[PDB]
């Protein structure tokens, strides 16, 4: 049995709450309310002979809550920095979340990068290749996801668990 602390960070509206909701409850709400501060959820999965329990901190992406982020990532063993593939700005913002983690978070924290809303292919702004190269250059576990279709949602959390 294993337990890990996980934190989600990213610009507001990229889909952090939706990703957690899909993984923890298998639900997706087209009408999701912006998070105020942070929400907490847990999920237990079966991973190669080991039962892993995830303690997830879903932070509010709005800038006015930025100063509170350390409270959630300081003791985190893993982080998922989320961006919206349809918005280049959210990708740039995700890079700064990564820089912050790499500089102020645990030196041994596993950092994942999630290009969310990948189901909106006809509105893509960030090419998969660019995000992959960025992730490879910064040693980030990258995956394009979709809380809406569930694409790679379970996969990203599981890949993180395997590396912990
Ligand atoms: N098409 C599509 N919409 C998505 C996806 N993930 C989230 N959304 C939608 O995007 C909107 C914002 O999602 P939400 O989870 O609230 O974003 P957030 O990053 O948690 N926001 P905040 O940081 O402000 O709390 C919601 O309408 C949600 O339904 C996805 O994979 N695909
Ligand atoms: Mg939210």
């Amino acid at each position: 049995i294993c337990q890990f602390k996980l934190v989600l960070l990213g610009e507001s509206a990229v889909g952090k709450s939706s990703l957690v909701l899909r993984f923890v409850k298998g639900q997706f709400h087209e009408y999701q309310e912006s998070t105020i501060g942070a929400a907490f959820l847990t999920q237990t999965v079966c991973l190669d002979d080991t039962t892993v329990k995830f303690e997830i901190w879903d932070t509010a992406g709005q800038e006015r809550y930025h100063s509170l982020a350390p409270m959630y990532y300081r003791g985190a063993q893993a982080a998922i920095v989320v961006y919206d593939i349809t918005n280049t700005d959210t990708f740039a913002r995700a890079k700064n979340w990564v820089k912050e983690l790499q500089r102020q978070a645990s030196p041994n924290i596993v950092i994942a990068l999630a290009g969310n809303k990948a189901d909106l292919a006809s509105k893509r702004a960030v090419e998969f290749q660019e995000a992959q190269a960025y992730a490879d250059d910064n040693s980030l576990l990258f995956m394009e996801t979709s809380a809406k279709t569930a694409m790679n949602v379970n996969e990203i959390f599981m890949a993180i668990a395997k590396k912990l």
